């Protein structure tokens, strides 16, 4: 909310072109409106675009996330439904299934897992997961090798393991989701040519409106330029929705609904 | 309609502007249309692709709940096509797939499941859903059992096993969406600032359209007036599908027809 | 076209803004082309993306039924290299996804397909349909009871039972996604906000041409009013894309293609040496 | 372009508006820019719309062929790697694969089919394809056949029937959407409503341009209208992909691309 | 490079400034009205192409995203169900390698022979390099293994069918990539609108002289900008597997994928 910094700065330049809309004809600057609403359409629809291509962005972020929710469920849900005798099985598997929620969370925040990732596995495992490059990745390995002993103790056949296979590779797909995500963001040409322009059309937008507005310049400036980056700033907002932002996921909050959910599933 | 008190207090602004039109230059006040138009064409166009988010949130909202009616019809189809003799299998599962609905409707309303719960389940399993943080996922895993349970008595396969299983996976898939578009919807920054930007453009659009059409002011006001707030409130309806509004989505009517085909002809087939 | 009654109107409308614009500012009312540009522009966004969700909801339409004619060509397909010497559970199956294409036609045309039934299936099948509250989705379950009795048999494995399930699967969706486009229309407040700014924008329009164009005023109107109403009444033709208007779905036509296909994959009299 | 026509009649239209704007004041009809730019505007925003819906087909069109390349690439694949030793069953699909590609891209443009199923089968199943009133889709079931056969021999278990039926699946999707994509006029005359409303913008245009640009008329007018045009016949280009007024080039390409690829697939090489 | 026509506007202007005085001595007139029509509609035609270059953009970073993806949880598969096997980890690891850095080749017209020596026997080098399409050839190749794994029983049906759903998506993948480099957007676009834009924007000045007076090169030059700007980024976002400053950095995502892979049979970099 820096915006209140550039509103300001906005009434300044529009009083500065009241003052010296006198020496308008003397320095032999004429400004129309009409040019101005020609620009200023142009990057309406620019910033349209935009704004709209951050929004899809969010909105897949917040997929991915519901994903892991759904995989989690049905995967801890399989496992009751298959084999309700094996908890040994149920309880390890649902550690590493909320181990991975956190993981990514964390993966994403660019914070530390190492708290969590305590809180929830044997050491043996916790070091040996953070020793990979990628944790999250080697949390959903480990994940399928408890599926996967299941299968060689015979208490899973081929069928069975792959009906749980499958939400394993629905949460490989969450993860590439995110990283992709997160590592590559919009374009930085999009923010490098909106703001640019929306800042130095706002900018020169008074000089153009002083000839026409006078002194009610400074009011109908101040509220285009307002509309303008009100809604650059909230595609800013958007195009990185794993930020920590007030605009962004509460996925700390997801990532504690996700180990409830799970550990009410199983009785705990 | 809220919009009707917003119309009619800009027909009021309207003959504020008539009246004060001749004062414009002891007043010193300057307003031509060029500059409103730049910034009403803006916020049109902005008002364009933000109802058009909305409209998404609506046509997924739909499309998750066709699919409950969708997986429910075919898991019972199966239940039919490979065990159609266990008949007190189908309507245990059934009932559960009916209490889906339900409980999912009353989730997305924030409102109390128990009624219809009773009405469909056996109490000691009444309990068991009510005491889930999430009944609905309860419910889904209820159902889970009965589908298990035919494995165990060895009545399914795990080929045929998985052909169910898949359309409870499905019903999952209903229930993550649902809950993504409840519990968060779009950004608050959205509907805060085009609200406060769409009516401050429509008190002052008046003021600079005088001078052009004099009296005709209210008129054309309130009509530009109606196209912006129309379209506004409309979006602000539609972002919220599971709620109450006249433009939301019939949950209710949509749980009926889910009971109604499950319930065929009180759950018979040939 | 009653879009034809409204053009006639707006020549009307034209008229008396030539003849009654001496009396214009002798009362005060002034009409310019600048604020009704806004208002036209605002108003061609919002048509704009209302026709982009209307052709949506006619593709998904055309989409659907494009589904049933891959998913009864598989099925029957399937059968074929499945079991190739079992016929009798051919006719039977393909009659059903026959009998299923006609009663999905019947019931988003909102007719009755008892003549259709009858001429396709057993009557005991026909009654069994028809007492059904969704007839529809009954001719599923008993073309899934077909491949049903052929797993009873043993003929067909749970694999290939399975493979073929999933076919019906396919045909659920497609019945689940037709009678969801029938029964959820693009919200009517859409159509209602719209109907109401656009015809008031085009009655008004003239009034404030007058001013700048004069007599050329009635000319100019209609071509701007034809324009939103063109465009306004193409979205309501695809919002309603299974009755029988002139841009609607030829749902019959698809059915013979769907019934005519089915029987080109069979119909070849089997065992003639 | 071909619409060229219509930028040279462009610029009689103007020359006329010229010479004839002096008898303009002697009956009192005027036009001013401010409509005919609500009008231009308005018509850019549909012409926007309409163009992006033409454009979504066009990819979608593209993406089934991909579709095609892909699937047939798989089934050959899966085909090796599960009956390495079975070359004559690769053979006679391979043969049907190819023969789906070039019988759709046939069936797409309308064209002849006959040479290429020639060149690919025995004049029995040629004969069989023909008559049939979908021969795209009876190829798929000869094709089914072959991989029903291999089944019932023993050679291929259920499991590994259903993976290798699941491509012709993919197969039978993508014919059906092009089937759907090639006969679906989505618009009757909407298409051609939309375009005379661009004709009669365009040639009314200059007439209202006169009053403002004078002689530099017949340059802005020109260039307004070629923007319009050429966005307006863009559109009908992307519409229909399939058209006999599109270009084939991709479409051959893409055929002989398969058939490169699945000839080397089994190692069979050029087919002369 | 654009830097060339913005120079090319302001010089433009002083033309048209210079040459303002003799606008009624040959009776010429230019108003902005019709510019501001033409402009709006150029804006709008560059806004829906943008949005489609982005769409392309996108598609082509989710098609590489999946081979991460399909890879990570093939080795994964191969781990969980053949945890023995290592002999089969590493020659399949080679091949998922090798398809990666094959299609990055392949995308950009390049030569992976290089590559290729570095991770395969070379026997299979020249097997890949005599083939069409060598990236289809490695899939094969690593269908090969899995097949092979299969005939000897160390994979059921149902195991290789797990498996095999992987080299369905890659091939998925091969597919989509191939898809978006050989089919640009038509030539059309391109020729329409990078000539009407500079058409548009060499004679913006010479209609807005009148109003604008002096004040005509900075204003000509700032909406020159915004329109260059936005149909260059259209056209750097239409071929997403070029070289070019805002293109996928396939270099680097082969990176990420051979490390993955690496790191995921306990082996290092
Ligand atoms: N393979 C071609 C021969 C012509 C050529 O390669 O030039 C054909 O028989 O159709
Ligand atoms: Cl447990
Ligand atoms: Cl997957
Ligand atoms: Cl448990
Ligand atoms: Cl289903
Ligand atoms: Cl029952
Ligand atoms: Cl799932
Ligand atoms: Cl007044
Ligand atoms: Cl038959
Ligand atoms: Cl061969
Ligand atoms: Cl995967
Ligand atoms: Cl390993
Ligand atoms: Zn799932
Ligand atoms: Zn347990
Ligand atoms: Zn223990
Ligand atoms: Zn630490
Ligand atoms: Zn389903
Ligand atoms: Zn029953
Ligand atoms: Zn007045
Ligand atoms: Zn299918
Ligand atoms: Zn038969
Ligand atoms: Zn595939
Ligand atoms: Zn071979
Ligand atoms: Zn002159
Ligand atoms: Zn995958
Ligand atoms: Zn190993």
């Amino acid at each position: 909310s820096k915006i209140i910094f550039r509103l300001l700065l906005n009434v300044l330049m529009s009083i500065i072109a009241i003052i010296s809309y006198q020496w308008y004809e003397q320095l032999g600057i004429h400004l129309t409106v009409a040019p101005f609403s020609l620009l200023g359409i142009a990057i309406a629809i620019f910033l349209g675009f935009r704004n709209s291509a951050s929004y899809s962005r969010f909105v897949e972020a917040r997929n991915l996330w519901g994903t892991v929710l759904i995989a989690e469920r049905t995967l801890v849900r399989q496992l009751r439904n298959i084999l309700p005798a094996e908890h040994d099985a149920h309880r390890r598997i649902v550690s590493y299934l909320v181990a991975f929620s956190w993981s990514l969370k964390h993966q994403l925040r660019k914070t530390d897992p190492t708290a969590d990732l305590r809180r929830l596995l044997p050491e043996e495992r916790v070091t040996e997961i953070l020793a990979s490059s990628m944790p999250t990745n080697r949390i959903l390995l480990l994940a399928g090798n408890e599926i996967g002993q299941l299968r060689e103790a015979g208490k899973l056949s081929d069928i069975t393991y792959g009906l749980m296979d499958n939400k394993l590779d629905e949460l490989a797909h969450v993860l590439g989701g995110c990283e992709r995500l997160a590592t590559t963001p919009v374009p930085f040409a999009y923010t490098l040519i909106l703001q640019r322009t929306v800042y130095l059309f706002c900018t020169l937008l008074p000089f153009a409106l002083v000839g026409d507005l006078h002194y009610m310049t400074p009011f109908v400036s101040v509220f285009i330029s307002y509309t303008f980056l009100s809604w650059d700033s909230l595609a800013e907002e958007l195009e990185d929705p794993f930020a920590t932002a007030a605009n962004d996921l509460p996925l700390n909050a997801m990532c504690n609904t996700i180990e409830r959910n799970l550990l009410d599933m199983t009785g705990q």
